[PDB]
Formats: C-alpha cells, structure tokens, sequence
C-alpha cells in the first residue's frame, strides 16, 4: 500500500510497472521501456520514467509531486521538449512551492532534476542500443526526437549521435550507427559521405553515388526531413567531419596517377564548359568537369554554405503551406559534366565546331533540364521541357 | 452626444466612420469599405459594418449592442465564418437578454440578424464590384473569402459567383467576371472551360488548351489553390456548366462533320491505345484517342469524380492512396510521333524501342500535368538513351 515509484526497483514486477503505465496514460498496451531512479544528496527525489511504444511526433507530460503529494503535470523545466515522449512521476523532497522571481532556487532545483532525468534517458537509450533488434522497436518510433535533440541539446550532442543510425549503401536492409561506419572506412578516407532525398531508392541509385560507390566508399542515406537541420549541427563525428554529395567541390580519395588523369579532362572540357555556362547564362553558376559522375553524362549539385535541392523542396513547400512567396533565394546550382560519357563527348564535338548551333543549344539546356529533375529539382516550364523531348523523339525517329 | 451608427449615413462624413472604425479595431489605416443600415421590419436594429484595407490573420469581430449598451464581441451566429474579417457594430432593439442557448436558436432571432448581415454585405461587395481598382483593393484581400462562402453558403452561391474574377485565355492581363465570360461564347458552347495549375503562364502553355485555344474557345485561369476547393461547388453560371481540361472526357462543340472525322480517327489508333494500355500497365487506366490536343503528342488527364493533377501537387507538399488521381493516356492522333507509333507497334507491339518510347512518352506526359516521377534518374537514363538516338550514337 504504498505509491510505485517509492518502491525499490528491484522488488517491482514488470506486470506492476505495466498496469501502473497503463493506469497514468490510458494507453491499451504496456509501455516499452522503464527507467527508475533515486538520486539523494542535497537534493533527493524519485523518478519512474516510461518510454511508450508508439508515440506521435507532430508541453511536459511527467506528473510531478512533492513529498508523494500531487503538485503539477505539466512543468516545463522538468525535462526538453524533445523528451517530451517520456511519461512518469518525478517525487521532490526539498522543492519551494510559495516563490517571488527574487527567488531562484527553484529554477536551480528544476535545473538539477532536469539533468539528472536527461542522463538517467540517455542512459536508458544507450542500454535499449546494446540490444539490436529491440533498439529497432524504439528508433522506429523516436529517430526524429533524438534528431530534434542533436539540434537543441548542443551539450549532450555526441552521446546523442552515437544513438542514430542510418540506412547507408553497404547495410541494405538494416540500418547501421555512426560508430559502425567509421569502422568500415579505409585508411585514406578523411570524410564521412551522406546523401539527403526524399526515399531510400531515389538517392541509393541517384548520379551522386556513382563513383563513390565504385571506389567501394560507403555513403549515408538520410532520407527524413528533418535530417536537413539534423546534420547542420552534426558537423563531425568521432574525428572525421560529414560531407554532403549533393555539394559542390567532392573530396574524393585521389589516388595521384588516375587524379593527373583527371587533370587531363578538367583542361580538354574547359572549353565546353565555358561554351554551357553561356548557354544557360543565370540559370546556373558554374559549369565544371565531375569527379563523382560515372555513368550518368551531368548532375546539379549544390553550393557549400547554401540550401540543398531537398531544402529547396521543404522550403517551396513551406512557402505553399502559409502562401509566402519564394521571392529571393533559390539554392546556387552547379552543372557538372562527365568528361568519359558519349552524350559530352559529342556534344564536345558538336560544340567545339558551331558553339551557336541551336542543335547544341537545344542539347545543352536539356541536359540541364534532365539534370535539374534527377538532382531534385522542379522545372521552370515543364511544357517547354517536354516540347525540348517531343523534338528530341522526332530527331531520334526522323521526322 | 449620439453614437455614430445611429446617425443616418447620408450626414457622416468619410473621416467620421474612419476615426471610428480605426478606433474601434485599431487599424492603423481607415477602411476600405463600409455599409449602414437599419432593418425594420420583424426585428428593429441598426448596423455599421467595415472591410478592412489588409485581410487579418486566423470567431467574429462584431461588436453587439443591445439598445445602446454592448454586450458581447464574438457572438456565433451573428456573422458567417467566411466574413469573419468584417469589423463594426450591431445595436438591436427588439433583442432578449435573460434568454438562453436553445432558446436564442429555436426562436429564429439570430438566424434573422445574420442573414441582412450578409446580404447588405453582399450588396456592399456588389456595389464596390462597379469599379475595377478599388474592386481590385478589396479582391485582392478577399477573394479567397469569396471563394469559401461559394463553398459553405448555398443559399448565396449565385450571388458570390458574380463577384469572382479569374485570368482568361481571352483577357490577358486583367481578370474578369463569369458574367464577362457568358456573352463571349458561341451559341454552340453548352460549357464553361476551366483549368487548374501553379502558375498563369503554366496553365497557359499546357497542352490541355491546344486544341481549345485553336479552336477559338475561351478557357478560364485557376491558379489559386483554393480554386480546387471551389470549383467542387461552383455547379454552372447562368445556365451553362463548368468543365475542366484536365478531366477527362471534354465535351468540346464540335461539327456534325467534325465527329465523324474524329470517330474515324478513333478506330484508327485503337490498335496503338490497346498496345500503350498493356505497354504501360498499372501506370494508367486507360488510353484514348484525344480531342484536346494539337502540338504536344499526348497529355495525362485524371478522371472525373476523382482527384486531380494540380490538387495532389498541392496534397503532396505536406510530407497515401486516397482519392487516387485515376489518370487516363490521351494521345493525339494528329502528331508525327504517334502516326511513326502506330506503324512501329502494329508490326511489332513487342519491340523494345516501341515500349522505350512508349513509356518515355507517358513519363513526359505526366511531368506536362501536375505529377511527379515514380523513380526519376530512370527516366533520365530514357531521355539519355533518345538523346544518343538522335545523335547516333
């Protein structure tokens, strides 16, 4: 006859701990994990924690009292917004109810319960992670809270990043951590590759991952939405710092005599690229030979410091959603051609002999244009576009 | 020493209601419009109401008097929803005060106060509707109010209707009303054409127009989300009935002599059509012979009683399944590209380059409309593969 949360862990029955969670949420199935502690010193307190086992992303809920009677529900300072999935009992005995704001004791209380419920999360986290295929139950329901986290919480960032995990192009079905990753690198590779999109199937064959591929180098695949301010905060993970195959300027592992190679075609095809880029005027910034293409002929990528083509898609779609207008910024996009593809050699040709043909015109500005649509862009004028193909069909059919 | 509304309006000055619609909602700038009026007949009350110059954010804000002392600020039923930016004052004679919930609604008391209020402000948007830049200021800020009373009021549908500018393939740079649209039709054109996009210059170039803009017809520019919403509900104008260019089945006027032209080129191609139905599989319901096309080869039309291109562009810009968009293959039996189709698949429907072009047509045809590509770096290694056809490589 005494509270739960009083009582020792080790003489509570994994049913008592389900039908009290049951009992605080009305929730038909038990919960998914517990976590109950004590802490003492000059503060002493309880807490039982829960982690449910479906939770709705898209405010506290812990229910807090004070020498086991009834105070709160909801305590902001009690734990982070991204946390805020939790649900439980925190039991003070030595919280001051009756304050002035001259009083800040309180706040510095508060601030002590905080973080020791954030450790004893990240602790509970860290131990549900040792166990691989129960992990999966909770990273399915709370990947996009521990996102929200490495964003907010730049303090317990690295412990939270060592809880992602991500399909990449060597795991397949399974989704790996970052500690793994950095286990299968070589000993020459000094970056960690991630691709952000909108499927797993679009930027596992996109162009951007063809020559890292055949080179055998694992790349990331980050395929939520939120993983576009995710990774502005992730900058480095144990040491080697994360690069985007959607940016311009890819440092790829140069071996010395195939990368003179490459020297040889940034110098024969500087003269088409200069022909494009007046091609296509300010459609684009620059035109450049490619080192990441392997078999598809171009591919837009993205200025360093500005919007990648999918935070150019969350962005529209955010000016639809309120009706703001897009009317300042479109992501800095880069062409880049493939010095070993058919379609460029040709076109070198045909470009190098009437720099003015409307034929090469033509065929630049719809390979810029297939480029946009599978870099993931929109285009301008889709009609256009597809008028470009129709004369494309005629040509290839004679007419 | 009197309120202001209950001075009649012919001895109150334009800077008058303005000082006193600026104070009574804080408006840094006086309003756009105003009507006052009284109603005398089964309820005695006066009413001041204003528009203001910019649409506010999102409930009424009508301020409710009752024999010259206030009562309440968002009394329910006073106003509809779709009004709710209308600011002023309404001072009741002849109101009930120790009255209560059901009592207030099954008497009809309410019900009758809102109803004048939205037919003297109807009269008010009809009476600014006499001047195109000041009817410009105000449906500039409300128009997607107008929109969503054509969808909730039925009992004023007619009435909004009237009030609604669209562009035109016909008007150019102005928009223009649907009573505008009436006298410029043939007296052969039992339907209204409209058509729903992004952007004016997208509807404008679509393919979906082609035929229509040829053959002298007049189709109406919807490029407001909303519209999609209104058009649900907008059944017809002065008689004739609304029809889209994106769905299919366009009932288009045409000649006695022109259907039989057309029913020609309908067998002709219906070898093509069972060919690129099985080609394309599940990627469509159907292939048509078209009557909408004129230049472009072929174009994705969506069913009727379905969703639509447009409006599942929009639906997908928050993030399955639901209202599935049926789309239809209409090609056009006119073009290069599908007369050289009809010969390459007749003889071998199961060529290789029959189902590349085949498949590369629908994928053009798709992004021409409202969609997206299922697996786009496929379809760019397609347009590679025809780009090396035409360079012959």
């Amino acid at each position: 006859t005494k509270p739960i949360w009083t009582r020792n862990p080790d003489d509570i029955t994994n049913e008592e701990y389900g039908e009290f969670y049951k009992s605080l949420t009305n929730d038909w199935e038990d919960h998914l994990a517990v976590k109950h502690f004590s802490v003492e010193g000059q503060l002493e307190f309880r807490a039982l924690l829960f982690v449910p086992r479906r939770a709705p992303f898209d405010k506290n809920n812990i229910k807090l009292y004070v020498r086991r009677v009834f105070i709160m529900d909801n305590c902001e300072e009690l734990i982070p917004e991204y946390l805020n999935f939790i649900r439980g009992v925190v039991d003070s005995e030595d919280l001051p109810l009756n304050i002035s704001r001259e009083m800040l004791q309180q706040s510095k209380i508060l601030k002590v319960i905080r973080k020791n419920l954030v450790k004893k999360c990240l602790e509970l986290f860290t131990e549900l992670a040792e166990d691989k295929e129960n992990y999966k139950k909770f990273y399915e329901q709370f990947s996009k809270n521990i996102k929200l986290g490495i964003h907010e919480d730049s303090q317990n960032r690295k412990k939270l990043s060592e809880l992602l995990r991500y399909y990449t192009s060597a795991s397949g079905d399974e989704m790996v951590s970052l500690k793994d990753y950095c286990t299968r690198m070589k000993e020459n590779q000094k970056h960690i590759y991630y691709i952000t999109g909108e499927t797993k199937d679009q930027v596992a064959n996109s162009a951007f991952v063809e020559r890292l591929r055949k080179h055998g180098l694992e790349v990331i695949y980050m395929i939520e939405p939120i993983d576009e301010y995710c990774v502005q905060q992730l900058k480095e993970f144990e040491g080697k710092t994360l690069v985007s195959v959607t940016k311009e300027g890819l440092e790829l592992p140069e071996d010395e005599e195939e990368k003179k190679k490459q020297e040889e075609k940034k110098t024969k095809f500087e003269n088409l690229c200069k022909i494009m880029k007046d091609i296509l005027e300010k459609k684009v910034e620059k035109v450049v030979v490619s080192n990441r293409l392997v078999t598809s002929p171009c591919c837009i990528v993205t200025s360093t410091y500005g919007w990648t083509a999918n935070m150019e898609r969350i962005m529209k779609a955010q000016a639809l959603r309120d009706n703001s207008t897009m009317g300042y910024m479109a992501a800095k996009k880069h062409l880049e051609i493939n010095p070993d593809h058919s379609i460029i050699e040709t076109l070198r040709q045909k470009a190098e002999a009437d720099k003015n043909d409307k034929s090469v015109k033509d065929l630049v500005i719809l390979l810029y244009e297939t480029a946009l649509l599978s870099s993931g862009f929109s285009l301008e004028d889709p009609q256009t576009h597809a008028n470009r193909i129709y004369r494309m069909i005629k040509l290839g059919l004679g007419i």
